[PDB]
């Protein structure tokens, strides 16, 4: 997409050098924002062919509250594979925190509900917010939280949603993250009866690994093409109710995918 | 200053009357984001005079993980007066979640000092964090975190923040807000002998309030004028032993404040 190239190409002309925590190394810059207005189409990238289906059922792994890829094996979903334990486990990340945030006293919070609560009955809100950054629980977790914070607004009946994302791979998490929130935000506009509005997109730490230089610069030579459109095919009686079934992608014709290591 | 000017032409040019907890009304605009180099000076608003002692006094409070107002009032600072229960307590707010976060287990984590040996000893993590957004004890509080979320950033020597405002008054908060961090990014910088970088101020629902329109045309009238420059006298042993001498504002020649009602 015009952004996202815009971005990676960003990258490379102001990138510093830097040592990450995998031996790999980075060209990162601090700070960004990218905005996606929903009415124009979904945002998936159309320069690199991206499988939804991998991001669709994470996105329902997440609303289930799930943190054990076990269901992401049933439906045959490889992407948190090298993050697991020998049972499967990552901890209590996204989804534990979305569907259950444990309070210091033992009981849990179900930022979900109280999102749909807030968009139904206080879309004014200012507050409806979903955080998995849960400073008390990060050593559980296998690996932290990227994208962090979101939060939902409503302004002339569309729903937005701004996502803070701390730490981005620009090359392969960013076309995922993207395309996951915009999912998401068709869900919630769904299940509140409102349009879509603005996706806004904001990192912190946004990098691009050593070892994708050449898939990058292979990818910069494309032109974006349109935008496909997302359709709902049914319309479940609660937002925990969706399945992979429901959603179909029209007019996606990207470009070849491109392959690339993940640094672990 | 420029990037603050061009914030409030940009929520008059845009923003969507949307109405709001406290019964005013806005002019709404939601996803934002400036950048201050703080080597261009310290980004305190010169279009209208600001109460630096009242800034100062609060972050000295906040990192001390203060929640009453007592400190205030010993300083003559009345800006969190509003709020503050028969007791002077605002409930486990900003303070109280970046010195004593409570874990589900018992445990208590320190933010910042957390965050200070991040920079000292592992500057290129991307998981450098305070957050204040604690879902789990929100409503103990007596106002909900608006300035919510921050990360910092260290690349060629210097010290970067970036935060993310969910909630901006942008003509009475927002002042106080972005003069308030950048003190913080000085302080830290101080204590890890790196020089400043940039403070990025990022925004969920930025607004103008109804009743601050007069008000915010009359200072969108006046040229910006030369920034301050902060100068530190002193090198504490810890950053939590600042104290309000410390710090010297120089060449601050302002525009005569102008007074605006703060919506409770
Ligand atoms: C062929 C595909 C399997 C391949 N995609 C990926 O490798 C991948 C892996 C994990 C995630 C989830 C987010 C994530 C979790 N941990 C991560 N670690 C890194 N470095 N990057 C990420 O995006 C993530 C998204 C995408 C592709 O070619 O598109
Ligand atoms: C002369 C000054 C006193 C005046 N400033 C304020 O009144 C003010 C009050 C509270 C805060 C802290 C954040 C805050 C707490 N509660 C809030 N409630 C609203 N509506 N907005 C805010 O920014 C805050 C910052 C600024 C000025 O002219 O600058
Ligand atoms: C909150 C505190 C601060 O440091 N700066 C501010 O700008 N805000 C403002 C935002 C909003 O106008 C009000 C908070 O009310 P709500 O929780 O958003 O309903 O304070
Ligand atoms: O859904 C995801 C999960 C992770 N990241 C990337 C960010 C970093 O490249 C790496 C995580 O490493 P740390 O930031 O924790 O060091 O994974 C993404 O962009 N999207």
């Amino acid at each position: 997409m015009k952004q996202y190239l815009e971005l990676m190409q960003k990258v490379l002309d102001e990138g510093t050098q830097k040592n990450d925590r995998t031996g790999t190394g980075t060209l990162s810059i601090f700070g960004h924002q990218m905005r996606f207005n929903l009415q124009d189409g979904f945002p998936l990238v159309t320069t690199k062919r991206c499988h939804l289906r991998s991001i669709i059922h994470e996105l329902l792994w997440f609303l289930q509250g799930d943190t054990n890829i076990a269901y992401l094996h049933e439906n045959n979903v490889t992407i948190w594979d090298e993050w697991a334990d020998e049972n499967g486990d990552l901890g209590p990340v996204y989804g534990k925190q979305w569907r259950a945030w444990p309070t210091p006293d033992g009981r849990h919070i179900d930022q979900i509900t109280t999102v749909l609560n807030q968009l139904k009955n206080d879309p004014d809100s200012r507050r409806i917010i979903v955080s998995a950054w849960n400073v008390g629980e990060l050593d559980k977790m296998a690996l932290a939280p990227c994208h962090a914070f979101f939060q939902f607004y409503v302004a002339d009946g569309k729903l937005s949603c701004q996502l803070y994302q701390r730490s981005c791979d620009v090359f392969l998490g960013l076309p995922f993250n993207i395309a996951s929130y915009a999912l998401l935000v068709h869900m919630m506009a769904q299940q509140c009866d409102l349009e879509v509005g603005d996706f806004v997109w904001t990192g912190g730490d946004t990098h691009l690994y050593s070892n994708h230089m050449d898939q990058t610069h292979l990818q910069l030579s494309r032109e974006p093409r349109p935008l496909p459109k997302l359709i709902i095919k049914r319309k479940p009686e609660s937002i925990f109710d969706y399945r992979f079934e429901d959603f179909e992608i029209e007019g996606y014709d990207p470009h070849p995918g491109i392959k690339a290591p993940v640094a672990i």
